[PDB]
């Protein structure tokens, strides 16, 4: 058939996603939110656990049959609950046990534009493995954009600080970043608790959240954009088990395009830190970003190649050493947001300068081919254009 598999494939991940995210549909109750914080709570575990990823279906099965029996011993007003969590756990167990009986087993390992969706999709999982470290920092960027952009997380300077130090090491980037998943399970769980109705109403922070819906999501897309990066690890692997050159750049435009997206930053790398520096010293409008600039002028009076390098390792440690006491300080903004991402630009090259792996000139002085037509332009016209 064609579309049996299809609907068999993604059947527990959309399952679970939609009888998690249909909880607190009623008043201020402990009754069934908590039910799908253990359930997010188990997946999590579960997930950075690396062993009981799907082979903890007696766990599943169980869940979806209190989640049955507390829909069916619970429930205008009665004929959206039962409808609602009633469903929800006949259809988890259904796809719980479907799945762990053939998909999950097949899953695991133990009118032609279907080809270049797939190429596509490869390249953007191959770029995602490769910039794991980004994606891990955009998550690091959502997080602060729901920190100092939106509003300061309970204890949020634990988890900058996590991504802090986890920017610049590789040794420490994948033990924090599961420890930063900890936290923000630890953290989402601290927060759909405390909205509770027995309150009896400078370093903490806790904002009481009155609408019991605003005071999840900063929680929710953070747990959601771990798993996005455990979903996209797992695939990588799955793909990896299953299933131009650097001097041969100039020879196509093409291959011009793709030795250029393949290294974007490679000898660009401390030119965008500067530019970034500059914009970032431009948007803050402080005596902090004084003395950053400052730096960064100490930084660029070491003109000579490889000087800048020895204090490059010095440079990500000051500044960590300066953002994490600004938020502290902030604790008890958005200039203190593109301060991270400028450090997090620092650190991608502090990481990617020691890159120790790796003279048609005079046809560029006239113009054989679209390549040397523009590099022509780029040699000789930009000086003037400057």
């Amino acid at each position: 058939e064609l579309v049996t598999g299809i609907y068999v494939k993604y059947w527990i991940y959309v399952c679970a996603g939609m009888f998690i995210v249909v909880s607190f549909a009623g008043r201020l109750v402990v009754y069934k939110i908590v039910y799908m914080f253990l359930f997010l709570l188990c997946l999590t575990l579960f997930q950075v656990y690396y062993t009981l990823w799907r082979k903890l279906l007696r766990v599943f099965w169980w869940l979806v049959v209190a989640y049955t029996m507390l829909v069916l011993i619970a429930v205008s007003e009665l004929f959206s609950s039962i409808l609602i969590p009633g469903f929800f756990l006949l259809a988890c167990i259904l796809q719980l046990h479907y799945f762990h009986r053939p998909f999950m087993q097949l899953t695991d390992l133990e009118l032609d534009l279907a080809a270049s969706f797939s190429a596509v999709l490869t390249r953007i999982q191959v770029f995602v493995r490769r910039l794991l470290e980004l994606h891990v920092f955009k998550l690091v960027a959502l997080y602060t954009v729901w920190v100092a952009l939106k509003e300061v997380s309970v204890m949020n300077l634990l988890l900058v600080v996590l991504w802090a130090f986890a920017l610049p090491y590789p040794r420490f980037r994948p033990m924090a970043s599961c420890l930063s998943t900890v936290w923000t399970c630890i953290i989402i769980v601290c927060k759909m608790l405390y909205q509770l109705k027995i309150v009896n109403p400078n370093w903490f922070g806790v904002r009481k959240g009155y609408p019991n819906l605003g005071y999840i999501q900063n929680h929710l897309q953070i747990l959601l954009l771990l798993v996005f990066e455990a979903v996209v690890y797992r695939r990588q692997e799955h793909y990896r088990r299953q299933h131009g050159t650097r001097q041969r750049l100039d020879q196509d435009l093409l291959s011009c395009l793709k030795y250029f997206i393949n290294f974007f930053f490679y000898k660009f790398g401390l030119e965008i830190c500067f530019l970034m520096a500059v914009n970032v010293i431009g948007q803050r409008m402080n005596f902090m970003v004084i003395l950053h600039g400052c730096w960064l002028v100490a930084i660029l009076t070491r003109r000579r190649r490889e000087a800048i390098a020895r204090l490059w390792p010095n440079y990500c440690l000051f500044l960590t050493l300066f953002l994490l006491y600004q938020y502290l300080l902030c604790l008890g903004s958005t200039n203190l947001i593109s301060d991270f991402l400028l450090l997090l630009c620092a650190s991608q090259q502090w990481q990617v300068f020691s890159a120790e792996r790796t003279n048609p000139i005079p046809n560029f002085i006239h113009c054989r081919s679209y390549l040397d037509m523009l590099k022509v332009a780029v040699f000789r016209y930009l000086f003037w254009l400057v």
